[PDB]
């Protein structure tokens, strides 16, 4: 059990294939999800080659111990794909047809800048690492790859699962490694986002501006307080579910503008006691009113830029 | 050890049961659960056939590295079943009874739409991949079909553990695939829903609808406000024991629809106050008044509305 | 490597002993606890009987692979035993003395109706499945039964371990299955809610009551809705801390009645508000002193009528 | 492979030494902590004598399934430890010297009483049950007992990890067991209690005595329940980091004592102001200037006694 | 298989690399992180040497079994590394060249004193223990030793990834022991706490000092209360991210002084509000005023102190 060796000087081409079965826990903090799948390996083997009227059999079934076998890995993983080998089927010529169904963890980063409007390209980078003997090259049989029609996603809509068929052929520790990139494009669905954490947040900032329609400072500092405390509810629980970034999410931008505008409503309030206090409630009813406009018109437009700048 | 050889060109038929000893961890996020379980097989090999009398054994009993077993999975897996052989039985016609008792995590997704008072089908995937030399197609031995009384999955009754006799066979990677499907009908405890989230839920929007007997506004906006708070730790609480849907739940909905209430008795308690300051107590007052009539009418058939759509 | 043969027609017995070293883990949620102990198992192999003078032994060792011992499982667990074999002894007669020592995750559901003034009996089911040459039957060894001095189960005291002596033999998938029921007994220990939980509950109920003593309407409704919302963090808190029961527990019970105290109270202080406005605080007097008596002596009768009903 | 033969009647000595390389994840909670650790074991076994001159080498190596080695286990462990045997060495009188590196999550019950300045001895039982053969004694080789000086417990100093020499041999199920206690004397490092939990929860409650300053009721209402519900969150927050307890740690008597400190306060509060609300607010300023000596003094007073009790 | 012979007395030179393919879960709570990487091993066995021409070969592929191959382990890890060899090359002076790819979990101890702006140097520690034929010494090869460009640790930046190329060479149990330090250099990623955590908290203390433009006690009450309220949910936020530590945090520093400048402002509110009330309002304004620039003016002097201090 050695790797078989070249006619010529040509590297052996071992074909690849993926098939998912089971796609599931996608984890934004930790940017990782589980993959079940079927992985088909197809590699030319003369030394196996056999007469199938001598022998009587069109096909030949060995066990993994039997016969060679590249040492195929995943780069992106967690630790090693656990494994069960399916069927190894050996044709006349010495073609040999491998599978295996295979659960792994694999490590996948997420750009979260449009959440949680964002789309995704999941890798899974397939690898060999060449011997002494001959150099592996690692190629894509378009026909062993896809997935089931029951592969679901929580909180996620598969978009496609193709390869890209050209290796990436590099030397790592003084030996060649053909690697292959598997990409599962995927999209979020945004739906639940608006009844749980939007409208809830725009309802409450909403009931702070009806601070603009009372005189009652006493009021409007429990108005503006009580809604700012329930923003920060919003702000925390949204963090729990998101890895901290180097750069800021659409949400967490709307989230973080909001907090200048509970401010900026602080201020407000402050003024218009302060000068209703000062005997001059008509300098604070023109600020009040104005207020009524400008605190809407401001969010709405401040909204505009920042979905603009985002998408 | 290969697959038995065929009479004539008729496939291996494995006949299969499925007997449930454990029932537990059913997570409604993960939208997954555990399962321990028998799970039987048996299929003829004439290679395995005896006289009884020669013998003087009326059943052979065997190692399971000894004869031919088909590869028999699960689809709907987060990994390979943890098995331990239990018995191998051979009659003298050479009918294999294999059982084994095996421990796995099931991926079945729930339909949360009537959330807390939904039923759920859950399902087991058996499957087999047939061989080059013949075709394995599998079937259900509904005698072997069964759980043990003490089955008990927490916060769920379970109704009824049967099988879809006719396969579904189809062709898988250039061989033919037979699966069947195990369905474990489940509905939903929703008692503890009552005393812990839907009653607390409707007291403090109650709670709230007492501003329309005050005019004091600074108290109306303290009653309103905290309220509202008290519906955001329900909404928060609620939302941490389910998954994100691309769909509205029950709960959900009744959820979401109490924000448009509160929402509206802030205005309400701002109207009120406006006019009051505005010197007109009197138009104040019919708003009021007919606010102690409209929010609990206005809830009463928005929730029947609800609960026709949803049920 | 079979079982071993009936003199008469007689069942093989298997003498069993359960001797705990560590319980812990017991979660309430999962209604689970984790175990730690020895099993020693017991029977006559007739094979394996020599003569002491001859083999100049009293007794033999052997390696569990080198004999025949009977495959013993436990019913209520989630995955099967971790189990180290720590001696196999056969004396003259063939009485193997078979000791292993084993963990593993038992399956035992809990009555929390009584909760945190319960007690529970946690169920072992020991079983073995009969074999077509002969009935295996299980037997307790009640010098074998038992659980060490250091044996702590966190939040619980340790009351007995006991075995039912009489297995349950029935019929499963047409062989005899013999089971016995080891029941370790245990009462909570309910020291630690007084100071962290009712104690809390009550102190916050009774400064609610406060607002009878207050004709502040602005006051009163912070004091009873402030209240509330702390007794909505409790309840959460304890309902984190227990699973869901279609069935209504003693502390479920207690925080579910707090709630309607609380709205009643809130009735209270707006009907008293409403009163003292239509220039009639002499009616609104009579029925705030009548409060000061009647809710405490309604919240005093109550808890003795639903302490009576589940103790 | 069976242990080796007395030479007279003495029992068999197997020297034991644990040098401790890592010390992790002390749960409180669970009451349980993670050791990486060498387990060093020396025995006579006169059947592996050697000469040297004949062999060639002085010192013979062995792999664990070549040679008889004690069944060695520890006491209060989850699971068996994870080993891996680094060396089997065995001297021409036969003297064998074992060592393996081992991982193991150890249960050893914590006294929280002193709580966050307690102090506690882990423990590590080692163990040996004797066969029909021979008696099996374990001795300590204190040569071979220690830590490595990175040995760090985060939240916790090391003081010191010794052995009780003179082992603990008792008969358990008819055979002798010998247990040797080794002992990891910690100390909790208090100090981020006093900044995260300590001050915090005095200065909450020194901002509720300000109302003893103030004749507002309906602000001093606001005081002192605030403070309740930010009091309420640190005692929530210390009872999830420690577990459930049959007697009041020093922590949760300062925590429980500060209710009845609020509760009084309440009192107080409610008493100002309904005399004042009686036209005597000369009785009133005499109870509220009481107070704002009263209530620091009984603080002080009641925590020295609390302290006097618990250290 | 033993270890090689030496040819003089000189000890056996094990040249080690580590080339990371993953870095993940870094656990700052648990001072842990986890690695995914190739282990590279090359030392001189003159027994495996041959001549290439003779032979045919120039380089030989064996089986981890059938040669001698050092027992090399890592020090801070929790349990031993999962490894699966990828390669072991001999060429015919008899050097061989092993490679494993492992995966671990790394305890390295954090310094939090200046979080989150944080920089670290995360250790694996190589070692190997000496053997009585011959004393083992370990090497660094510089070439193979790396990390490739898609490793990226979550809030992290990766700086370096070298080794000290001296061995640290001391005696363990009567033994030599050659241990390795492989330094990973990493800076923590800020950005997300200066939106999430640092700007809504000092939002809310300069909320809290707009009290200082109000006469309103009660409304001042409500202002300072509920900030430092939110205050105390932003210090629990951030002590559940961080373990617990003997010495003070630069985040824990300011969390903590913040405490202070509530308190101070509930004295000044207080302060305020009695001198009004004994009928000395000049005296408060003074007061007041002199706090609307010795509120900031302290804030902002304070924690260029602390900065000083810290960094
Ligand atoms: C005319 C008043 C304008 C006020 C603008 C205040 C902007 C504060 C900028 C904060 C930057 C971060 C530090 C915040 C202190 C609160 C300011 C209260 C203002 C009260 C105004 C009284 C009416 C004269
Ligand atoms: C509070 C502020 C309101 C937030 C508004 C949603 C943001 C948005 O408009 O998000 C936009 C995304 C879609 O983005 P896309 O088409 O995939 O980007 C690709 C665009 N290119 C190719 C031009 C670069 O979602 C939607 O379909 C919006 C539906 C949700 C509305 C929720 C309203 C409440
Ligand atoms: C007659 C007044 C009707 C007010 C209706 C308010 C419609 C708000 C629609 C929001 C849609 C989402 C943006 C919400 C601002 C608060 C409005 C306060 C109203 C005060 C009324 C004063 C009495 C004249
Ligand atoms: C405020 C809203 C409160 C929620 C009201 C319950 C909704 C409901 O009416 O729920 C209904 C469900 C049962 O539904 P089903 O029989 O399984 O549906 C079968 C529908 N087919 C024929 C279309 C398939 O629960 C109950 O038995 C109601 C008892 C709970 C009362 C809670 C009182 C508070
Ligand atoms: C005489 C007054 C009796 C009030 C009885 C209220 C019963 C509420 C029953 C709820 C059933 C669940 C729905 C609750 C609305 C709040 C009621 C406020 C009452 C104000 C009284 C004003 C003084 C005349
Ligand atoms: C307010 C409600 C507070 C709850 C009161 C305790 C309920 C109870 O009465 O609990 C009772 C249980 C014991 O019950 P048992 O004897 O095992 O039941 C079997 C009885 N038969 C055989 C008659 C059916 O514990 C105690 O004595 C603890 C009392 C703690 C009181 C703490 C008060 C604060
Ligand atoms: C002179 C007033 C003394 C008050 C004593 C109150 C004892 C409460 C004991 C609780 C035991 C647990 C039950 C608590 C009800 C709140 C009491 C409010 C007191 C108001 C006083 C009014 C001024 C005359
Ligand atoms: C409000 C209550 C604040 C808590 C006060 C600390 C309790 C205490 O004084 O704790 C004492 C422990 C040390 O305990 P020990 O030396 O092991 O006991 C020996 C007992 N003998 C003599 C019986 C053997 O910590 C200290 O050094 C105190 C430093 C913490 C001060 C926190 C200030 C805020
Ligand atoms: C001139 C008033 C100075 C007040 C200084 C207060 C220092 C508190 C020191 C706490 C140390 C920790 C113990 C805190 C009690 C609250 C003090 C309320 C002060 C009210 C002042 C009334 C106006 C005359
Ligand atoms: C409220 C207080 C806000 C915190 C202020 C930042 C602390 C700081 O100044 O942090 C400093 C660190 C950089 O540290 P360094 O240069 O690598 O240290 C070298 C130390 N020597 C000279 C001793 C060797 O981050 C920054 O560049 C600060 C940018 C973030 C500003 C966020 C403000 C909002
Ligand atoms: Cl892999
Ligand atoms: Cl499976
Ligand atoms: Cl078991
Ligand atoms: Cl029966
Ligand atoms: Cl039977
Ligand atoms: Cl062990
Ligand atoms: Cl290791
Ligand atoms: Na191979
Ligand atoms: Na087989
Ligand atoms: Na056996
Ligand atoms: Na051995
Ligand atoms: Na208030
Ligand atoms: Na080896």
């Amino acid at each position: 059990v050695s790797p078989p060796p070249p006619i010529a000087d040509e590297p052996l081409t071992v074909n690849t294939g993926i098939y998912l079965i089971e796609c599931y826990s996608l984890d934004d903090k930790a940017e990782t999800f589980k993959v079940n799948a079927f992985l088909s390996l197809s590699w030319k083997d003369r030394r196996l080659a056999f007469d199938p009227v001598r022998s009587g059999v069109r096909v030949k079934t060995y066990e993994p111990e039997a016969i060679w076998i590249p040492e195929i890995r995943f780069v992106n993983v967690e630790n090693a794909r656990d494994a069960d080998v399916v069927d190894i089927s050996v044709s006349p010529d010495g073609t040999v047809q491998y599978l295996e169904r295979f659960s792994a963890r694999v490590l996948s980063p997420l750009d979260f800048r449009r959440y949680p409007f964002d789309s995704q390209t999941l890798h899974i980078y397939l690898i060999v690492r060449s011997v002494d003997t001959r150099n592996i090259v690692l190629a894509v049989d378009l026909e062993k790859v896809g997935k089931n029609d029951d592969v679901f996603l929580t909180g996620w809509d598969i978009e496609s699962f193709t390869a890209v068929v050209k290796p990436a052929n590099f030397a790592l520790e003084d030996r060649l490694e053909s690697k292959l990139d598997y990409q599962l494009r995927i999209s979020r669905q945004y739906f639940s986002y608006i009844p749980n954490i939007i409208l809830p947040m725009l309802f409450i900032l909403f009931i702070s501006w009806t601070a603009f329609w009372s005189t009652s400072y006493e009021a409007n500092v429990t108005l503006v307080v009580s809604t700012l405390i329930a923003h920060i509810a919003f702000n925390i629980l949204v963090e729990t579910n998101l890895p901290k970034t180097p750069y800021m999410t659409y949400t967490g931008a709307i989230i973080f503008m909001i907090y200048l505008f509970y401010f900026v409503a602080v201020i407000e309030v402050t003024v218009q006691h302060y000068l209703k206090v000062e005997s001059q409630p008509a300098r604070a009813a023109s600020i009040t009113r104005a207020s009524r406009i400008a605190f809407p018109v401001v969010f709405l437009l401040a909204n505009i830029i920042l979905a603009f700048l985002f998408f």
